[PDB]
């Protein structure tokens, strides 16, 4: 039960930085207000694997403050700022699994730990808050695991590992079996539901639920409006040159921006990259997000078209292989090349690091400087890993007040709800009323002063003039 | 049934434009060239009631070039172009009723002939194209009142006209009704669907929809992706300022815009006036829309806090009432004046038309030049009615290339499955794969390379390599 | 001597517009308000050779209301507005002689005829208001030719025309000398000087000057601050645009903008055509300028490397061939060529209108298409002069209100100095207190509240509370 | 000849930032690819106050790699990077005195010991590079005071110090003085001259030259094109956000933000906080500024209007007390306030810290927390001094790369007219070949390509086909 932190003694420091954001988060703190004295999450166990940031210490706070117990790892071995991991520690019944720079073996020994509540009957959470899925993964895939292993007596073997983390989290799953091949099976039965964060993460459950595999209830925050867009664009619109400024203190305008991708992501992070003077070049799959690319004045073209010229390449796609080994070897000397997405699956990091003749070159925390076999030197930022958070410190704490407005309000519903039968083994998403609240919170903060619908008004348009003003259609 | 138009003699002016915007449409070209020779329209009546102007009259020709006999009106007094009315009623097989400056009792005698395919059996068309819903309320109300009439003895009596327009409209109807009392209820029962185009129209439909009162199918194109998406927002942007420019030739740059409403209209609007240079003030009901307004560097105000120094005045939020007579009488000195919504209901133009001590001045065609009565002129654009269309033309053909292809794929849609029972009397949305052919018609004309998902790509995000690329939730 | 105008019945139409824009020139109106019943410029002769616009008429009434007498013409054949001619023909003590689209040979008529005062002693102005030389040219060749043919008796031939303008204008003053071949001479001997509103005419100017040809003073009132970077700024960041959309209709966001030189007008056209999402080229021939350019986000390249897939070309370089005929041939079908520099030198028109195998065909007044040998047909606006102003109503009226102020001030001074030595026959510049004077005039209408500096403030800048405030070197 | 800095083992960690920068930095590189074997500085003894930074370290070794001796020392306690000075410590024939978080009697010691070559004849430099001219000040200070001790035997009282820093400069003075009566006077007799980089040490200059004080020739950097409207501009446009996002990580977007000043730095901050979405807020002493504030969509007002609802407070005015303690007293609680300007002289950060009542409280490095007398706690950034370079790194190295060009040719031909009389104890400027020199450096690296001004256009525009291309009055 005791924390695991790089240095317990930083936790003044966050605390100050705490201290300070509480001004920029409106909405968790309205929410304290409300539901403060009423303890509704009390006797909650609550686990949670998510950016272990500032912002991330203040939704761990009004959790706790909402009368939950709470157990905490990092979803990102970079993510972590040491100062908000020792000050969280510090509040009571609140344990945390985190550290920046984590080797992967570690990681998956954080995830494990923060599921798991002592030992004996009643080992796992109530209740569970994720960013990217990997809490929600290893729990079915330990149960997956448990029932092939009691029917052909077969392991998980870390041989057929496609991957080095994938190795790391075979051998997590192995050795757990071999300790107790009933451990997540037994958790996952008690386990209320899950909160999704991302993009990525929903994908994996859309895919789980589609083939009937979810083993509990899940709540889709990413696709809420306050969440989807405010925080993957207005976001990542402040946290990419945010990062890209910290890491390599590179000039952005004039120079040729690479943007895969030109969804919620993508759309923020052209934003700020325009704004700043720079030439934008936008890769798609898509069509429709294609035209809109062209029509904010972007040119949309290949990879393969641009790679040679191209000064910043910044993958938004959540898919795998956009930037494959052949792009990396034409890049020109100096091109940065960084992952906003998910993992580092976007960019081929990994085969370019185990090619022959590749000189890496650590420049500073998350940044090396590779030499290609024609001598040419690119920058690559967090080994392909979120660079935003990685080398910066993600969103600003006024977008992370919306996202967390939108997840402490699944985790009260899903607690509300643990003895009805509201919510069954799929994915659900937040009622439209719950997202107006939250934007709600933050017009003060904003000297935003919103028009009283009139009577007629109200018959005319057919809505309450409290709302909601516009349809489940609707896409703002 | 003959055509009646301004000036016939225009129609060689109106070819060459047709000929000329034909290269600014490629996707409605590449529907006449996969649908033309086979004529999947033969032997259809539409009629059709949208802006005649030159990109309509496009629509026209690609509807008659697919077999479809038309029969069009305009939706709008001041939005025909003359020119395109004179070219397109030269085409075999369609009649025009459409000319600029119509007064009410001629539109509505336009609606009224349009809808009117000769005399006794199948009197009316099989498929409508609205845009407001006038032709889709004519028919509505027209059955509603024969049901009246028929049971109670009862007329619509235009003395209960809460407005001119209203009055010539029930004055039509109790006409229609004393000369054959069973018209629209035969016509209605013949008429396969209609497709509505606007935002306005679909919000008509929808209330006839909550309450059961359809009697046919209607297509919601207006909520198509690229349409709402495309057309409301990049369209406004072009023929906002272009409509404001032409009418008074106003400096837009530092002055102070003020945006009633931030849906897709007003995003368009404001981004166009947000690129001259204007400092844009933006009023709101909805929370969401409110804060994505602040976040773009927009302040958020009451019209009561910004009435008195505001030199344009825009509304985009298809209520009624949002600029009452006593903010116009608070107003400025010179300021502009201009709705770009629906009809003439956003602004009182009438109450302060007919208001006491109130001189009109007209300045030239769609321009007039209020004095109040302490002693600000002020200037008023179309009376309160589409300042783009009346004192502009519209949106540029390209934008329209995306609309009308969505049309002309719902009128397609409706009549070959007319002998099926595929649609009954509610509102539908055109299927997502259709959306994403419109846009990849489009790619090439603005030299937009889309790039093809690869094999693993595909498997991993879990869809076709053609598409659809997202779910139907997504909001671009 | 009576004005010579289209159609004098529009004069009510151009009155309505002077009243209108009188609001929107708080500069002017200041200027009546101060010196107007002083009549600072009684028994003054003002022969004006600007844009007959709008605008144009407001400076005209306002010179008139100083007490001066005017004779006027415009300055390019397609600027005059007859409403505005009209209308401002009507003013007592105003001849004008303009029209649209006026023959070459019916321009340099009305540029004599506007200098021409009469007949015998005294038959020319006392002071000019020019717009690009022509009047000043007319002048300073009539003295030059009338030397010539006084001592070797020879005579302008029109033969040696290299070009069909030159021919006009040495056919007009062979003419003139034929008539009085001592006319111009004696007129250039009582001007007191001219006042040169763009960056052509001072061009002019500068070369005459520096080969002491000059004949009396000139004011640069175009290298004014509140000039060269309001109007060539914001000017045609508005006029650009606006007249695009009136000539073509076409959508600009999303199309391929080429802007030729980046200069004080080049960087307003491209800020309009980045505000509305369009891909913008520039191209350049000084290194600073390309630099500011690309830190805008703009691609610079050379003419040859887009002159493929270009949209849009505008040239505002006032340069001559900077678009040969080699590379309109090889534009795409659709493609809009305009100039806004000057004159139709920039664009090779008349080398492509005699080219073998050229179609031309009008569309509309100032819009022509032309078919390319290969096909192609482009489109090229006002025939390679001034699209702003030749297919729109060019700058609005509150921008030209800052140019009209420093017009009026420059013809004020050079006329209360008449009888003094502070000017010789030489370019000379408004002083920097005028020019803060101009802005001060504008600020109370933009509703920006400027801040007194403070007493040690004053002292640490070493300047006066009251100003200048810059050094004349600065370059704001 | 004994180099202070913090730690020399991160000299290693600096090299690589060099090494990296070294490519964003092509005009430095090009001048010791030309001047380089030459070795045109050798044996020049040069001392510098400017910003010890990863750029900085660039400029001293392309001087030393020109052969010059260099001692050097930073011009601000904040701005210094720790591995940068112990890199550059590391060249031969380079001593450095600096490091970040010096204290203001620390500062003015490097400054002298920068300046001191020894001991007996010769003790001083041949020529400085300042920035803010406190070196040059320090040198005609001890000058003069030096003077008044030897006639009127009277010393420098700290006593009369009108601030902290003034105490620790008079201080300085008169130990100096106490040591040796005569330093300063020799010193200066052998110094050939300065080159000033920014707008507050060239208004000191010129308030020297005014007065007949300069005892040397001086060089003004900061007036050439290529600085002011690159550096100032495009260099504020990256550290402004990026020092208020590692100051505070606060979202920018939505808020509203202050700025004081519009002239070339305001410009510049101006632009990154309008892309980024924040609602500006101008003010301004200078009309002609005021209206290029209004045209760009921004607010202008006085600080008394907006003071109570800003969030951010920036200072860009290079005057005095323009943010007084009356003002910060009624800011917004969580308010964040910095300087961008000169010194600490904008804001009255001293007068609030030694305010009644007023609670100073320590967040991280450059970053204070301060609880006003009402409760209010505003966040102040490096103590009223250069945010950009005490919260971030200052500007990109691409932009220093003008600047330094701009430094490095004026010590070349200070250097290289040491013998001669081609410069005088006055303030000049670099030629205008020069600047367009500097810009065509960069171009390749920004893949600009440059049009060739053809025979015709050159006698038409009449200039060379290489330059200059403008007139020394183009204001760009
Ligand atoms: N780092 C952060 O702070 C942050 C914040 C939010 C979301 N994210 C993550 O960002 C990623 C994307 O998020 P999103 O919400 O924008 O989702 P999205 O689905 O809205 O956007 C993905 C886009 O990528 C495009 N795409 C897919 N494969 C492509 C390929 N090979 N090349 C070019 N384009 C391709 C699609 O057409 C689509 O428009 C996810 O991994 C998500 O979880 C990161
Ligand atoms: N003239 C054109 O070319 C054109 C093109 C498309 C749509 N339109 C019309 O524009 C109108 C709006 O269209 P939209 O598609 O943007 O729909 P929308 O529903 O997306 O946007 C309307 C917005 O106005 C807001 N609003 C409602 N009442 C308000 C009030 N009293 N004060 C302030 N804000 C208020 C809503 O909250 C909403 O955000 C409709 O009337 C539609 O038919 C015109
Ligand atoms: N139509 C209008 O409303 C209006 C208003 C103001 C000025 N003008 C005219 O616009 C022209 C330019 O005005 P300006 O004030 O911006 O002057 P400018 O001197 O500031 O700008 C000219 C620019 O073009 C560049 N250039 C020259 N030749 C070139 C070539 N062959 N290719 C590419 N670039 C080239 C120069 O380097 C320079 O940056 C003049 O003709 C002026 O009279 C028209």
């Amino acid at each position: 039960n005791k924390s695991k932190v790089k240095d317990i003694s930083l936790a003044p420091f966050g605390k100050m930085q705490m201290e300070i954001s509480e001004n920029e988060m409106p909405g968790l703190m309205r929410i304290r207000e409300e539901y403060g004295k009423d303890q509704p999450l009390k006797n909650a166990k609550i686990t949670g694997c998510l950016h272990m940031t500032v912002e991330c210490a203040l939704l761990i706070e009004t959790l706790q403050k909402l009368g939950a117990q709470i157990r905490w790892c990092s979803c990102n071995i970079y993510s972590t700022a040491d100062y908000a991991a020792a000050a969280v520690s510090t509040l009571e019944n609140v344990t945390v699994f985190a550290w920046k720079n984590e080797t992967l073996e570690e990681y998956w020994w954080c995830v494990e730990s923060a599921l798991t509540w002592g030992d004996g009957d009643d080992n796992g959470p109530d209740m569970i808050v994720d960013d990217g899925g990997d809490a929600t993964l290893l729990v079915h895939k330990g149960v997956e695991y448990e029932k092939l292993y009691e029917e052909k007596n077969i392991l998980p073997d870390p041989e057929k590992a496609k991957n080095e983390e994938e190795r790391c989290f075979l051998t997590l799953l192995k050795n757990s079996i071999l300790k107790n091949p009933k451990k997540w099976t037994n958790i996952a039965k008690k386990i209320i539901g899950v909160s999704e964060e991302t993009t990525t993460g929903v994908l994996r459950l859309k895919k789980m639920d589609k083939q009937n595999e979810l083993l509990f209830t899940a709540i889709n925050v990413n696709d809420a409006v306050t969440k989807q867009k405010y925080d993957n664009v207005y976001g990542c619109r402040h946290s990419l040159p945010d990062g890209l400024m910290r890491a390599t203190d590179f000039l952005i305008s004039g120079k040729i921006v690479v943007i895969c991708g030109y969804g919620d992501v993508g759309k923020g992070c052209a934003s700020s990259m325009k704004g700043l003077g720079a030439r934008v070049y936008i890769t798609e799959i898509d069509p429709i997000c294609a035209i809109q690319a062209v029509m904010e004045g972007f040119n949309v073209v290949t990879l393969d078209e641009i790679v040679d010229k191209g000064d910043f390449f910044i993958t938004c796609t959540g898919n795998v292989d956009v930037i494959k080994l052949e792009h990396l070897l034409k890049m020109k000397n100096n091109a940065v090349v960084g992952n906003i997405g998910h993992f580092d699956d976007e960019i081929q990091v990994n085969e370019l690091f185990n090619y022959k003749g590749i000189h890496i070159e650590n420049v500073k925390p998350q940044v090396d400087r590779i030499t290609l076999p024609n001598g040419n030197k690119i920058i690559v930022l967090a080994r392909g890993r979120l660079l935003n958070l990685g080398c910066a410190t993600g969103h600003p704490a006024f977008v992370m007040s919306f996202s967390f407005c939108n997840q402490t309000f699944a985790q009260l519903d899903l607690w509300q709800n643990k003895d009805t039968n509201k919510y069954e083994n799929k994915v659900y998403l937040l009622p439209k009323h719950l997202d107006e609240k939250v934007a709600l919170y933050h017009l003060k903060k904003l000297n935003a002063s919103l028009t009283e619908l009139d009577d007629n008004q109200c018959q005319f348009l057919g809505v309450n003039k409290s709302g909601p003003f516009k349809s489940n259609e609707y896409r703002y």
